This record gives C-alpha cells, structure tokens and sequence, in this order.
C-alpha cells in the first residue's frame, strides 16, 4: 500500500504545517502537525478540558464506531519548546493520504498548554520519531509509520514541505518526480529515539564550505533550523545589523535586509536554504526588527534541523532494518 497527503503552513511565515488525517467510523477529519521529532499520535477530543479548546476540530470518541477506550491507558508528553499535553488512549482506525491503520492508539488531550489552544489551527501531532519515545503508559504505543510499515510497497515515508507554499507527506513510496538530481543517503542513529544523523559541514551565501561534523535531528516538528553557536555566528555576522537579543530570545535582524543562503552538507551533497526561507519577519507586529530563522542550539543540548532546513530539500525517513536519512535537491 501507500499513502499521499499535502501539507500545508499554518501561516505566512510557515511557522507548522498541518495535514488532514482521518480517524474514526465515520471518518473526522483533524488537521494534524506531523512531527519526526516526536512518537505519540494526539488530539484535541470532546475530552479535553473546554476552556483549554478555542478553534480546533474535536476527536470524539463515542461517535466513533471502531473507537475503543485503551483500558488503563494515560500519556502525557512535554516538548523541547515548553508545550505539553496529556490524557486517555483510544484505538481506532486512521487514514492518511489513502493508507488505512486499524488499530492505532490515538491518544485523545484532557488537558493541553496555552500555547496549543491558543492555535487554532493544529488540531493535534502526529509523531513519526521511533515508537521508543511514546509515552503511553503503562504500555507504550506504536506510531502510525510502524504500524503501517510492514503493509507499505517499500518501509519509507517522505516529506517535501513548500515554502509559503503546499507541500507532501508520502508513504510507501518515493516519488522521483518530486527532487531533482539523486538522493543521497546518510546514516542514523536511533539511540535517542529520533532520526539523527550527521551533516558534513555548512557554507553561508557564496562563502566555501567547512567541513564539519554537525550532529542532529531531522525534526518536522521544530519551525528553525538550530545549530551551534559557531555555526550560527559565522551566519548572523554576515547580515549587517544583525544582533542575538537575550530579551527577544535569539537572533534579530533589521527587516531591510536581504538575507544569504545557508549550505548543509549530506555527505558529498549540498542541500542549499535561500535567504528568503530564514526571514521570520517582524518580532511583534509593525516592528522593523525581525526574527531570524537560524538559531544556536547551546542550551537545547541537540542540534535541529527543522522545517527550514528540512523544506529546502526533498527527505526521505528510510525505516528499513536499519533506518537511514535521504536527501535531495528540489
């Protein structure tokens, strides 16, 4: 079998995306953040506490046919970014794109931090990290790629996320007309639960590339791209204005400026982000200070390469016996 679905930025500034899944019988429809960064499958439900719900689509069970209570069951999840949520676990039957998993733990919010409620627009995450880091408890839970996985034409699912623009989540197969050029394949480790791998270095604008061993994760879920402080001055330096403010919480940059591209190696690949793709405009509205979309890591203990590295590029998530990264151009 395989699956297609688009995904689309929440906003202007593709701050997320969402992609429309179906769950239940009949089907509701909630539009989901997938996450690589992440291995629970969760969503805003008629459970969830009512003033912690202001905008989203509702999962709710007991309209489900096929919903069954996962007896016993509780999750709760805390992200990188501060956000959390938590509640019970149904299983039931969800769709993505065409491609049908009975059975999947889907694991419906009681509670939910501001910042979720206060986005209308994610009706809850879809986690396509390593089932190791689910958190059901007292009997974790597999993702909804792991499920599939042994159904799927080949074990892979990819993502090729637009900028400002529509995108795709496929899987079970991989579209050769969506890159350009060839895929190159880089090892990962699973030890952490994530799909972590190692950049071979990095260029800024037309600068030469240093080679370089950057660890990291390939992460949907995160929006920037972060990176050591290094890596991160070296770029900020060569945008004039540009500064790292402790009260706005990173890099800023006069809106006037065109921005440089930043090169990440893949092995003896060379993924290009254009300038244009770090600008995260003003800080707060009508500022002409602006946010910038490259970000140290110091202080997150990992580097992540989030959506806007990851949307300069067509990335295959190898889940063969032994799982590995792709890369291309597109």
């Amino acid at each position: 079998s395989t699956g297609s679905a688009t995904t689309t930025p929440i906003d202007s500034l593709d701050d997320a995306y969402i992609t429309p899944v179906q769950i239940g019988t009949p089907a509701q429809t909630l539009n989901l953040d997938f996450d690589t960064g992440s291995s629970d499958l969760w969503v805003f439900s008629s459970e969830t506490t009512a003033s912690e719900v202001d905008g989203q689509t509702i999962y709710t069970p007991s309209k489900s046919t096929t919903a069954k209570l996962l007896s016993g069951a509780t999750w709760s999840i805390s992200y990188g970014d501060g956000s959390s949520s938590s509640g019970d676990v149904y299983t039931d039957t969800v769709s993505v794109g065409g491609l049908t998993v009975t059975g999947q733990a889907v694991e419906s919010a009681k509670k939910v931090s501001s910042s979720f409620t206060e986005d209308s627009t994610i009706d809850g995450l879809l986690g396509l990290a390593f089932s190791t880091l689910n958190t059901v408890s007292p009997t974790q839970q597999k993702t909804f790629f792991d499920n599939a996985k042994a159904s799927l034409d080949s074990p892979v699912f990819t993502a090729d996320l637009g900028y400002h623009a529509p995108g795709t989540y496929n899987f079970g197969f991989i579209d050769t007309t969506a890159y350009t050029g060839s895929i190159t394949y880089t090892a990962v480790s699973t030890k952490q639960g994530f799909w972590e791998w190692t950049s071979t270095g990095y260029a800024v604008g037309s600068g030469t590339f240093k080679s370089t061993s950057i660890d990291g994760i390939a992460d949907t879920g995160t929006t920037l791209l972060y990176l050591p402080a290094t890596v991160v001055s070296a770029y900020w330096a060569q945008v004039s204005g540009a500064k790292s403010s402790s009260s706005v919480g990173g890099y800023v940059f006069p809106c006037s400026a065109t921005l440089p591209s930043f090169t990440f190696g893949v092995g003896s690949a060379r993924i290009v982000i254009p300038g244009d793709y770090i600008d995260f405009g003003p800080i707060s509205t009508g500022s002409s200070s602006c946010f910038g979309g490259i970000q140290s890591s110091a202080g997150i203990g990992i580097n992540i390469f989030g959506d806007v590295a990851l949307k300069a590029a067509f990335v295959v998530f190898n889940g063969a016996t032994t799982p590995t990264l792709g890369f291309a151009s597109k």
